[PDB]
This record gives structure tokens, sequence and C-alpha cells, in this order.
């Protein structure tokens, strides 16, 4: 059989080169990098090369940190709770601004901070499916400890005005964090242009393994560790390093940035072919703006039949997609989809819809 | 060349069967287990089997939780900070008792809680290298939120009186957590006999991959999540599951408990052969008790030459061991060491010592 995977904003396939580069550290190179003997220092060159790939992947400077975490959820929890202790409890800046579109790892943590007494304003989305940047400014009081706005939304693919939010935060002296998970491998990511203090990402959204992530911390910026222990990652995140996943995630970031032109010109062309073909049937409307989007995502809405039925049908024909709040059908492509797959999805989608 | 790895309390080699069982989930079975389509539910049987292996591995009940974490450091941080919010800030039980022998993931986090105003007593070790259990009782005031005592020490191999501490905690109504990382695969681990509310472990200490751990939470016991997001692990720990490492860690726990007789009878016999051979030279004394120890660990001290020099020398001859606070030389064996390796280590150790 031949199945079609169109659920890449939920997770992606590991690139074969990533698995290949991870294998030796699952085999004979199992030393703890903190060890002083040869099994430990034996791992240091590959770890350094992987970290270098990450730094260059997000345009991080040598003075900055790219701390290895276990997923984007850890990065987001670490940002929000760290600034809760450093900037909210100790500096009296008991206010955080974020958006209603943020991943549950951000919104649920913000709810937890609210339970402790922190004041959090979740900026409402507009009809364009985006946040303006004027909204954060309206909400940035002199007690805002942190602004947290995701770079690209996982349900609609919509790109938020990261850069202008960073400029507002820079002029107003408030820390800026961006959840950039959906942006890696989709659009160019530059922490300097974003003026980001914190940036989150997760490997399994750009063809690395599930269970490893990264938090960019700007030079000089403090953040009380979420993982105390003080051994690893310059004492900022303790725990024995996941060497294979570090190497693999480095390679995945490298491949992801190397495929940016292909992502916009080819994957985006497949998404536009799919979307244009799919809107030529009854009343199926795309949910959100069609310009400020990452190249791989389309979110289509169909009459009065729920999206879950359409997805159950698609899955019966071995086509995997997800839902999306509008419910609508989220189809998210990748580097490994082909035009034949897209034509097939147009046919199976139409036949399933009329049925 | 033929190198000798005697540093297994620092980390271990992945069992070939563990790598084998992980490989398919690094290849074609890359679905997100939260997905509703076939790529997601396709992973559910192997995840369930792995979790079953963990539960049976620590004698957890079906009503209990064995939450998948990213390492023992995450489990320990989660226990201590969770009971800080639930039992210290909300219930006024602003006291925690632990030991001075605990891993830095516990002691450093306790230091962080002290910086917030929590009163923590670190029980001092005695001349026997152990904690009595009478000490926790002496310190268990009616404001103790948590007792945290490691099952086996990583530097000396000494087993602490887990069970009696659990009985004291049960009679006095105080939560009991045990860091059991060094115990898995070394001695039988039973959360019921221990009367443990929380138990930590980490795969790479029993031949699973680095970067995954487990926290046993007793039925009914609450613990505010460290990873908010509320999606995965019954909402107790959010983040996309590390499917390959979950499967591998399950197999590693199974193999580890299946080798307990071999660990005590063979690995312990190799440790006793090594230790008895090594104490027949000048004034090299074993640091700590020689009865209440896990079968794989020996911690030897040598005259007035520091341990780091002896270990640099050993590493020059491709023999990997670590230091240990006494500094002494920690040699920690495993299922994969042979008697030939041990004889060779006796010779190289003697020649290095006289040189
Ligand atoms: C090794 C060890 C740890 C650290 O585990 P990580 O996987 O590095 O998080 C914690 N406690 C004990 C007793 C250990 O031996
Ligand atoms: C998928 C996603 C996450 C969750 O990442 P995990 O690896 O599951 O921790 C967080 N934020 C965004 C924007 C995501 O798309
Ligand atoms: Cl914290
Ligand atoms: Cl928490």
């Amino acid at each position: 059989v031949q199945r079609i995977y169109l659920d890449n904003n939920a997770t992606t396939r590991i690139d074969p080169k990533v698995k290949e580069i991870m294998d030796p550290f699952l085999r004979d190179h199992y030393g703890n990098p903190s060890s002083l003997h040869q099994f430990g220092t034996e791992t240091h060159p590959a770890i350094a090369e992987a970290l270098d790939k990450l730094y260059k992947g997000i345009n991080a400077r040598d003075i900055d940190d790219v701390i290895i975490t276990s997923c984007a959820t850890e990065s987001n929890n670490w940002v929000l709770k760290g600034v809760y202790f450093d900037e909210c409890l100790k500096k009296g800046k008991n206010h955080i601004v974020t958006t209603v579109a943020e991943h549950p790892a951000v919104r649920s943590t913000c709810n937890f901070l609210e339970s402790l007494g922190v004041e959090v304003t979740y900026l409402p989305i507009n009809e364009h499916g985006s946040i303006t940047a004027e909204q954060v400014r309206e909400a940035i009081t002199e007690k805002t400890a942190l602004v947290s706005v995701m770079w690209a939304n996982n349900e609609t693919g919509l790109i938020f005005p990261i850069e202008e939010i960073g400029a507002i935060c820079k002029e107003k002296g408030v820390l800026f964090h961006t959840d950039a998970v959906q942006a890696i491998g989709k659009i160019p990511v530059d922490v300097l242009k974003a003026n980001a203090d914190f940036l989150s990402f997760s490997a399994h959204k750009f063809h690395g393994p599930k269970g490893i992530g990264g938090l960019y911390i700007r030079s000089g910026v403090g953040l009380t560790p979420l993982f105390h222990g003080g051994e690893h990652m310059n004492g900022r995140r303790s725990g024995t390093l996941n060497v294979p996943y570090i190497v693999g995630m480095g390679e995945a970031m490298k491949l992801a940035v190397e495929h940016l032109d292909y992502e916009k010109e080819v994957v985006g062309k497949l998404r536009d072919k799919l979307e244009e073909a799919l809107l030529k049937i009854p009343d199926v409307m795309v949910v959100g703006d069609r310009i400020h989007r990452v190249p791989n995502t389309t979110l289509v809405s169909v009459r009065g039949i729920e999206g879950e039925a359409m997805l159950w049908d698609l899955n019966r024909s071995n086509i995997a997609a997800s839902t999306g709040s509008a419910t609508a059908i989220r189809l998210s492509l990748s580097r490994f989809n082909t035009e034949a797959e897209i034509d097939k999805t147009i046919e199976v989608f139409s036949q399933a819809a009329v049925r």
C-alpha cells in the first residue's frame, strides 16, 4: 500500500540522514560527555558540530545560548516560569502578555501563573487571523515582565509580525520570547532581526526525533533553571545529555535551513496546487489569510459536515491530516510530499466529500 | 584495540536488543501518538507494552502512574517543586528532609527551594556511609512536606534503608520520594514495599538511551505538573512523546529485571574479585560499608596520590572509571564486563599504581 502523510505540523518523519547520523551514538559511542575518560571526550566534536548547526540555524551569536531541552514544551515552561521567579516575584513586574493562538504549552502555563496571582492578558485574534503588534503595545504596561508571541501558528500556518513586536519590546524594555516551532524549516528564522530574548523550537517538527528541543537565550539574559542540578548546559539545564538526539537535531536544523528555497518554491507550490484544486468544490473556504502563511499549511473548511468525519474518511484511504480550530481540516505538507500525492489527495478528498 | 568500560554508574551502553526495538520508530513509524489517524494509533500497542514493562519493573499497580520524563533530573525537579507548590506554599508544610548524599539534581533543587524560604535539613552521613532512618524520624516535624532519600548512592554503591524510611513516613503522614536511579537493574525495586509516593529513574543507567526517565506517582497523590500543557501523560506531563526512547526504555527495564540474579551472582562476583585483588596492594582501603551495597560498585582509595591521576593513567590504557567523594576511584561494572576484563584491570591498576 501507499499512504499519504499530510500532518507535518503535528509531527514529521525523521530524515534518513538524521537517523544515519544518530546511529553510531546509539551503538559504540555511548559515553557520558561529562566523563573525563575517552568515552566522554570522544563525543565532544559531534556535540560541538551539532550545536554549531543549531546556532547558525537560528542566526544565534557565539555570545548567545542555544540550550538543549527535551521538547518545546520544556522550553516554554522554562521561559514562563523562569521569568515568573526572576521578573514577576522578585521585580514586581506581575504582568505577561501573550496571544490566544499560542500552543497549549504556553497558554496552560500562563493559566498556572494566573492561579498564583500573575496577571496575564491573552491578546484576541482579529479577522485576518493574526495579531497586529499594536495590541502588545496597548497592553505593554510598565509592569509587563514578558511578551510571548508565537512565530507561526500551528493550526492556520499564519505568520505573526515577529520583528515589529520585537521592536516594540526593545523600545519598551520588556523581555521578548517567541515560540518558533512551526517556523523552523518553513521560513527564515533570525533571532537578531526578531530581537528575541527567548526562542523555542522542537526537532520533530523539522524532521528530527521527537523528544528534543531548543531554547535560545540572548547573551546576558537571565533565566532561573527549570532543571536544577547545575551540571550541564553551562549550569542552565541539568541532566545527562541526549547525545544521539543532539547530533540528529543538529543535522535536522542544517537540512531544514538548506531546504528553505525548496520549501517556499516547491512545497508551497504543492500546497497552492492542493488548495486551489480543493476550493473548486461547494462552499469550502480557507480559514485565515492566504499571504502571511508558511508554505506548507492549508486549513480548509467544508459546509456543515464536521472536519473529524472528513478526516476519518481520509484516514480510511490512508491519508493522514488533522483538525484545526475555525472545526476545519488542517493539511500540512513537507519536503517528502510529491505532486502525485497531491493529485491523489485532490481526488480522494473530492470523492470523500461528495460521499 | 580493546577498551574496558568500568564507569556504569555514570552511564551505560545501550543493549543491542534495545537499539533493535527502537529502530522501527526511528524509521517508518514516526506518527504522533496523539494523532487520530493511523500513523498515531499505529504506535499505541508498543507504547502500552513499554509502559507495562515499566510498571512491572518497579511493581507499580494499575492504579498508579509511571509518567515518562526526559531524565531523572526532570523527575526530581518535578517532585521537589511540585510538592513545593502543593504542600509547602498551599499547606504551610514548609519543611523538607533529605540527605547530603543525594544527587545534585535533588540537592541543588533543594537549595533553590531554600532560596525561596523553604527550610530543608540535609541529614548527615554516618561513619557507615549510610543514613539510619532514625534521623528522618528525628527531623520529621509536623511541618515536613516531603522526605526524599535516594535508594542507592551513585558514588559508593551503598544501599539506604528504603522500606524503614517508608514506614516512618507512612506512620507520620509525610510524602515519601526515592531517587532510585542507581537501584534499577542492581537490586530488586518495589514501590509497594518502599511505601513510596514518588520514585525516580533514568534509562541510561540500566542500558537504555540517555534522555528519558520515569517518575512513579502513587495513586491519588497529587503533583502540579512541571511541564504544563495538559496534553500527554494523563495531563501530568505535557509534550509530544519520545516514542523510540519509550519503547527502548521499556525493553531496558525488562532486561534489567531479568538479569537481577546474574547481577548479584556474576557481576557482584566480578566486583568482589576485582576488589579483593585490588586491596592486596599498599594502603588502598574501600570507602564505605561492604555489605549494604549494590553488586556492581567498588570505591577504592589509594595512599596520597589523588584519584584523578590514577584515572588519567587508567584511561591512557583504555580503562574508563570515575572519581568518587571520600578523592577515591569509583569502578562500576555491568552485565557486559567479563572476568578477563577484570584480571586485565587488576594488572593495569597495579602497574599504574606502582608507576
Ligand atoms: C545519574 C543520576 C541522576 C541523573 O540522571 P539524569 O539522566 O542525568 O537526569 C540522578 N540521580 C541519581 C541517583 C543518578 O545516579
Ligand atoms: C508542536 C508545538 C509545540 C509542542 O512541541 P513538543 O515537542 O510537543 O513539546 C509547541 N509549540 C508549537 C508552536 C508547536 O507547533
Ligand atoms: Cl524553576
Ligand atoms: Cl511547576
